[PDB]
């Protein structure tokens, strides 16, 4: 979720994970990607 996203050093990210990311859980009611 957007809490442990963020507090993990992710990013939540509806689109595809940027590149050096990729996908690390959701956020948003799963509805977007955490990226990391």
């Amino acid at each position: 979720d957007h809490y442990n996203c963020v507090s993990s050093g992710g990013q939540c990210l509806y689109s595809a994970c940027p590149i050096f990311t990729k996908i690390a859980g959701t956020c948003y009611r799963g509805k977007a990607k955490c990226c990391k």
